[PDB]
C-alpha cells in the first residue's frame, strides 16, 4: 500500500480485536492508543509530546491487525488526542518513507 | 532517499539558511520548528498534541532546503521541542509512506 501524504496516513486496525482508528506516524517512537481497555498486565511508562508528558500504560506483545498484517508489538495507553502507530511498528510492518 | 524507520528520520533542513535539524512527521498536518525568529508578519494558531496544545506563529511562502530540494512553504515557529516537517513539506517535497 502506499500513502501520498496530501490526506492524513489514517487507517482501521483491530487491536486485540479492538476495532480503532490509528495514524501512521513516523514522527512517534511509540504506539499510544486512548480509549482501548487492555486490562491490569501493564508496566507504567513516561510519553512526552508536543505539549508535554502523559503517563501511560505499556502492554507487550500485544496481537494487532493492520494493512491486511499481524503483528505482534507493544502498545501504550493513555491520553493521546489522535491515536497513533509508530515506529515501532511501522517497522515490524516493514514501512518506509521514500523520495 | 528510503528512510527506514529503525531510527528517527531525522534531517538537516535550512530555513531561510539557517540549519536546523528536523523531524520527517507523517503524523504532522504541518510543520512547526523553534529557535528560529521569521518576523512579525504571521497568523496564531494553537496546536494540540500528546501533553496539550502550544501557541504558533504561522509564516507562509517560506523558503526551505532539504533532501537536496528547494521548496516555499507553510512554517509555524512556537516552542515545540522538536522541530517538525509534516506533511505540507512532504508533499512538496514528493515524499510517501509504503509498505
Ligand atoms: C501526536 C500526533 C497526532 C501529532 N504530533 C506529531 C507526532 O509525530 C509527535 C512529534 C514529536 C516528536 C518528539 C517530541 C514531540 C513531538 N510524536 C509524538 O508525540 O510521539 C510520542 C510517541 O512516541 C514518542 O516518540 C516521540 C515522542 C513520543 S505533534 O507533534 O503533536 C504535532 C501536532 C500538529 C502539528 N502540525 C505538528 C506536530
Ligand atoms: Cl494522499
Ligand atoms: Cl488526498
Ligand atoms: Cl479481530
Ligand atoms: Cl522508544
Ligand atoms: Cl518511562
Ligand atoms: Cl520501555
Ligand atoms: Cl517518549
Ligand atoms: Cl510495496
Ligand atoms: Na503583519
Ligand atoms: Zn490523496
Ligand atoms: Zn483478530
Ligand atoms: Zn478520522
Ligand atoms: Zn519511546
Ligand atoms: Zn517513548
Ligand atoms: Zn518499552
Ligand atoms: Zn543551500
Ligand atoms: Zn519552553
Ligand atoms: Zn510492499
Amino acid at each position: 500500500p502506499q500513502f501520498s501524504l496530501w490526506k492524513r496516513p489514517v487507517v482501521t486496525a483491530y487491536i486485540e480485536g479492538q476495532p480503532v482508528e490509528v495514524l501512521l506516524d513516523t514522527g512517534a517512537d511509540d504506539s499510544i492508543v486512548a480509549g482501548i481497555e487492555l486490562g491490569n498486565n501493564y508496566s507504567p511508562k513516561i510519553v512526552g509530546g508536543i505539549g508535554g508528558f502523559i503517563n501511560t500504560k505499556e502492554y507487550k506483545n500485544v496481537e494487532i491487525e493492520v494493512l491486511n498484517k499481524k503483528v505482534r508489538a507493544t502498545i501504550m495507553t493513555g491520553d493521546t488526542p489522535i491515536n497513533i502507530f509508530g515506529r515501532n511498528i511501522l517497522t515490524a510492518l516493514g514501512m518506509s518513507l521514500n523520495l
